[PDB]
């Protein structure tokens, strides 16, 4: 299908199992790897791999082949690469610490909950 429709695939996938916080970026003019970037919160591993799983099973019922995933064992901070698409699906604490919206112009959502061993 379109570009901007695997995107709202993804997203609504990503409802489908209550994701948080849930947003779409056009790196579009940012770099060639890919157009739109949508990044979750999972409030545990638990519902992260789940939303991650999710927009996998949904993108392949609708015949749009996954370049793969990354990280979906601990849960913590997990990759769908859907080629012109990619979903992050990660934790409320480590979205914060990588803050890897910024990077695109995005503003991370609110935190404050608690962060201090981001990477334990």
């Amino acid at each position: 299908m379109e570009i901007q429709e695997i995107s709202k695939l993804a997203i609504e996938a990503l409802e489908d199992i209550k994701g948080k916080d849930i947003i779409e970026l056009d790196t579009s003019k940012l770099t060639s790897l890919f157009q739109r970037m949508i990044v979750a919160t999972g409030d545990s591993n638990r519902q992260v791999k789940a939303l991650a799983n999710s927009v996998q099973v949904k993108l392949k019922e609708a015949g749009v082949d996954i370049v793969g995933s990354e990280g979906h064992e601990s849960g913590e901070w997990v990759l769908v690469d859907a080629g012109d698409v990619v979903v992050h699906v990660m934790l409320p604490a480590v979205r914060d610490y990588y803050d890897i919206e910024a990077l695109w112009g995005g503003q991370k959502p609110s935190f404050a909950v608690g962060a201090a061993k981001p990477w334990s």
